[PDB]
């Protein structure tokens, strides 16, 4: 009777994080996917999470099985390395194009909700001053510039849910700008995530977005209540946190002195999702610090 | 010892012309394959000619086989119609870029050139006054407009192809602008090839049918006569000294740039000279319901090549080889 | 060391009993496949039931796995609803034939003992008074009559696995006749074991619903509690001396024989007995809208078997099991 | 434009007879599929005739592309030899069913025509006077007579197509009647076609072979002209206004109503007035060894059809077909 | 963070004892694939123990997980039994080149260590006083001696290694010695590791049964105890600064030397001294029904090994190991 | 009715001598698989010879169905070339063994006659005078001489198929030992055929250019003209009664005895009689850098009523004159 929630690639920034939420906040029962389960930490012993054990290019029987038996399903496997895309991009395709697609069909032949992870790149060098789920136009450099093959796999990919969409598939697609909080991934993590420069610690800005706004949106896509997720395109970002790299530096120092254009539009997330980002740049990174103060081994790793 | 060059799609309008010129001026052999032969006529009694039957989505082996044996490979199969990108995206998908993906492996396998048809639509929405393929913007609608599943998934095999390149792969990708000439593909053919717009019209002016013109037809092409289109062609097959290598070509001609009202126009006005046409065209009316300038700077270089087809000569030439064959120009549509 | 046995589709009517019985009564190791165990109760927490999740149609490795592992092989997994053989012959086809044939095929190879439940259906409209493994011929309407698509892919696989058994496979048929009793599979559950009738009715009766009673509602059939059931399936996994290799057995009791209407009164009867049902029962109304007895005697000679109970005390018996979940109950019609 | 007409076992009796027709009556193409041609004569050299080579079993990327490229699809691999349903009832099952389901399902996905030739068997033992396709059951016998293995494979691949009816796939089941004729398949040439007990007494004869009659030889059974069978098979791949889709037809002559004492009789009668069969004719002694008229209403009516052959007229060519061909006709029982 | 190390076929003598070594003298983490655990003792309740199950010839999937997670790659899995070799040499074969090769094809694609069981056996004849693992001639029989299937295919599967080791497979190949000790593989166990020899011998003694000495036992062999023997593969996965990588060592003792007559007498004469042992090894008679000495110079100073154990204090130690269980022993040729 | 013969790998040394040999002296028909046909001649204009395209590390259908068609089957592909065994053992093994591998599991399926090249390189360095299929030892080199993956893979196949061979399997192995002829393979051409030694040696000779000589080239050698070789092989397919199921024939002519340093002086000699190769011929020298393989052919001679007629020189002339037309194919014997 409660609902099953799919996740592939669980020990990621996403996963824990949405775990976290969902066996905290509903009944639902949580199936996670990974190869290592080091960022999942006690969730693992409650009794409605059920971690197992897989890869998406090779368990392919083990993870169809789960599209089966869950309800909505959250492919979370993706290289998302800038530098990867640039060096080996055939390697970005093959992993989040090529291995995710039978996923996809999966949920489709079971009649599933795939909640899928779209990108916040994948407007590319779009004018608009607020980038439009609905409406924004896609532009992308020269095949020569190979760094653009992540952003046209996603597109791709994109529009082959949309096309199965047209033929019945129930999807939401989300795009994430730029999450941050506890529990950074790992620069060479294989998962849709958290923003890299914010890790590593200069005028080009981005929304940056704390991890509760995220997953609070995601689990009402979940919920879908009345269905009206069912179909929908929802950058998940918050428009007000538009700091430069600079920005992030000298608030990162302001902040380290306490303890001893690319803006989502986001009408339809909020109106459709009931759904606000609560969280200020200040605040996210206060709750960084907060957080990691006792694990500096965790940090330089 | 003759350098072999493999048509997958061959019985249509650049499997047909291409293998025409190959086997008239050089000595290479040609293995086309497809599932007939009907736009083909009298090149099978060709002694170069091979055809074979099969099928990309169907035949793997026989295929392979074929990639393995040949030295040059140009997969032409591909929904390249614009009505079905709106209404079956999906089949345009699996067919242009998840059937054409092993075949672009197998090449990458054996060690193969591989001269693939990109696509014009590639540029999309492109501001600049010529698509420049080192350097233009790619340019697409949101996931909400399904006609963009086709440039998407065309632009996703080019940097397929292009990652492939960066490993060694032996690649040319060529980007023909409206080619247009005799044994026009059908309007439902699953090959890449001919311009659908001039072909449509085609097939409304012998029908004696009504020319629809969206927004007044202030559409801007660049049309280029077949024979310009083979000559560009045929040099990338050869490839001297590997200048094609790597390389990414328009090939089309940037001087016969018209609107659409003024080709509807033109072909109409070449339509009355024709004894054959005059009284269909007669009945035709024009009713009612934005620059796509290719830049072919690299492809005169590279290749020693010139487009030498006004838009007059090339129309002309039209409607001078479908006279005697007007069911053939009738059926176009169906 | 322990004989080990597997069942495919542990989650449900069959899966449930046998398994009970095999722990209580024996050493023998349970290994039970399925997506869920909401209908083993605490069976799982015993330290020789070994539940584990997969699909037959999914899980290719990890069936195999268990079949090379195990010594006698229950492939539980079927469509087994009227209603549906009519509606979506196809489904039941893929199911209950083309998925379990590879587990077929696994027995054979790893030489395991295969016990197989075929289904009393397979005689169809029979005309001899006792159906006869050894003898009855069996008989279905034409092919437009797509209800009998269950009967004949089930004597198709019965047949096989006896070709198989020309070979040397070590297989044993059965064929339940309306088992009956506490934890009945819902009508829509995919698996052979429980009479969709009694179970139909028992919603219905539960719920306040009218019932059909389908030709006047004269067929007559032979309904068997689960105990002698299982008892028998038993003797059958224990294979004393050999004695059911090769062998096909009708498990039901002959003397349970009463017509449809006649189990219809029987539980309306039964059911104003028990105060949660009696209320409800009152509402129910029979709506208008030959034989089938099977021969048991090779089954109760080569087994050492005989079946123990009544119709009174195995409908008393699922009446009882149900009163504190009535819920249930109702939901055995949904 | 032209229908292309499939036979997957194309060298045979059917394969043969059918596609003479064929190039003789109609502007259709033939594309017979199968290992040899020897029993084709001529035919291949017909421009309308295509032969190629493969095996259902093997070559199934070579059989999906016909079947997507052909219009109707009749796929005659079988095995249907007696003998071989009670020794090898597995390789009956992997042939007759199993391997011939995916060009079914090719059929299906390309929206073909699909005539399978069902069985006159697949009644089994049935009472009625005349085996009707829409109304008569269907009786086999236990499973411990694997016989029946060759009529229950077939009546599930009948059940299957059927299922697939209803979800759109234009089929045509045909069940021939012991059709016979020139150009008889050996015993154990694995297509259907051809009666198998008028093949081999025919072999007794011409080898001077005692004939065996099976308690007493008294079955009854039609005899069918190949002629009669061709125009049937003709009016069925016509389709006129769709008569055909989903339909069921016998294609048998029940006028030509003969026990098998009589076929033996009345061949023997006829060997003695033809020189070269007498002499073997006179030694054959009929040895004991220890009712089937089709309705064909439906056929008659739907199809515009009557049989026109008597059994007399049927044998008369037979043994004027094979009189300088002794060799061929002594080969029928290797 | 910590080594993951990976053992095929874990429920065994290697797979026991190599685990037991892990857990005690390190932090990493063992990951054990089989059937069941009952040789494993108590070590799965260690948390750095993770016992799953499979088989490599069906958990495919299963098995190449586990490679791409874990650091170095041990399969033990393969028939070493010499009487199968000869009876049934293509499940020989089968299972240790056929199953083992996409096991090793996995190790190259993700990058891993390697570590694999070749054999004492490759050496075949070899004449040389020590056989030198870089160096010594391989000698097997002729075709029509079928027992050399074994060494054949152990030899092709360690030059197969060895070309994926030029392209950079990190490898190790390590060839065992007749170990010996507590926890012995019965005879029919398909797994490398014990000697099948000594195995046999303590069967025969601890059963009363004859013991068969083929060409009066004069062949002379070096025997190893495990811990030697697990030493040296300690170094060997934990390959400091890659000093393994490349490497192909054998793991004996050499000074060990005995006969096969030599090893029944020492067996005999020590069980007499077991009150255990002593009265079944009274009824022993042992019937008539090549030096072999390993060279370990680059085992030694490569990896800073020696072994420790005397022929004399290995026997004892397996004596005393089965004191208390003679069931077990009993089992080793069962 | 008529037997019919396939040949994988048809176009080259032995497809073309054993084709002839069948259509000029049998009613046989032949199947023969490979990409070109230009080693073939006139032979594809017969009726009885029946070419066709594939390959069988692709064409997996399209071979097991000939396996089906066919009575005899001779699987003629593999790397034979000594350079490639040591600088790429992997494509050695995988199409000498995995991809010939499934060829052989169909003919056990199809219950056909498997006639299957072996090797005189699988008996390695054995010691015995004479080399015998059913008594010698096999002796190779350590793993880290990886020229050995070769006859270690051509072994392992000879034993797999003696394997099947216990369960009922109709095949035969052949060993030819330096089979020489007219149409020699090149040394890079796939296929089990010709004598490398020799055809190396041709193609160094023709093009002026130094021979090696490994060891001093004191190894002798046994060499066998084509025909001899066909002979033997036609016995095999004929199989009158079975009299070549299950058995392991050496084909060569032990007579033809002669160190490797003596077939160069030999090559050398006939190269300066002909005009076509006498000014090339002269410059060759021999570069020696730093055993006895004679082949026992009791079984085959006395089995098969079979024995080798052409003596080294009548081999060696035949070849030179063969060539004398077609120096530049001698030339291309070494590219
Ligand atoms: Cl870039
Ligand atoms: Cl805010
Ligand atoms: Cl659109
Ligand atoms: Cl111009
Ligand atoms: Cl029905
Ligand atoms: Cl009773
Ligand atoms: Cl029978
Ligand atoms: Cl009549
Ligand atoms: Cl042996
Ligand atoms: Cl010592
Ligand atoms: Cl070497
Ligand atoms: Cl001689």
């Amino acid at each position: 009777k409660a609902k099953k929630v799919l996740i592939l690639g669980v020990n990621g920034f996403i996963g824990h994080h949405l775990s976290k939420r969902i066996l905290e906040t509903t009944d639902w029962e949580v199936f996670g996917m990974d190869m290592q389960t080091d960022r999942l930490g006690d969730l693992v012993k409650h009794e409605r999470m059920h971690f197992f054990e897989g890869d998406i290019t090779i368990n392919k029987e083990w993870v169809e099985y789960h599209v089966k038996k869950c309800d909505v399903i959250l492919p979370l496997v993706a290289i998302a390395t800038p530098a990867t895309y640039v060096k080996q991009p055939l390697r970005v395709f093959e992993l989040d194009f090529e291995a995710n697609l039978p996923i996809v069909r999966s949920a489709v032949k079971y009649g599933k909700h795939l909640v899928f992870p779209s990108t916040s790149e994948v407007y590319g060098m779009c004018a608009d001053e607020q980038f439009d789920p609905d409406a924004s136009a896609l532009t992308y450099g020269p095949i020569n510039k190979p760094r653009w093959i992540y952003a046209c796999s996603k597109q791709l990919m994109d529009r082959v849910i949309w096309g199965y969409g047209m033929e019945g598939l129930n999807f939401t697609l989300f795009r994430p700008f730029n999450w941050i909080g506890p529990g950074l991934d790992s620069i060479y993590t294989p998962k849709e995530g958290s923003s890299r420069v914010v890790t590593q610690f200069g005028s080009q800005k981005r929304a940056f977005t704390y991890v509760d706004d995220g997953i609070s949106a995601l689990m009402k896509i979940i919920e879908n209540s009345n269905g009206v997720a069912t179909g929908k395109i929802y950058n998940i970002g918050n428009p007000n946190n538009n700091f430069s790299v600079r920005e992030l530096a000298n608030k990162m120092l302001e902040l380290a002195a306490e303890f001893p254009n690319r803006v989502p539009k986001i009408e339809n997330t909020m109106q459709e999702l009931g759904w606000a980002p609560q969280f200020t740049f200040d605040d996210a990174l206060r709750q960084i610090f907060e957080a990691y103060r006792g694990h500096v081994a965790d940090a330089r790793a």
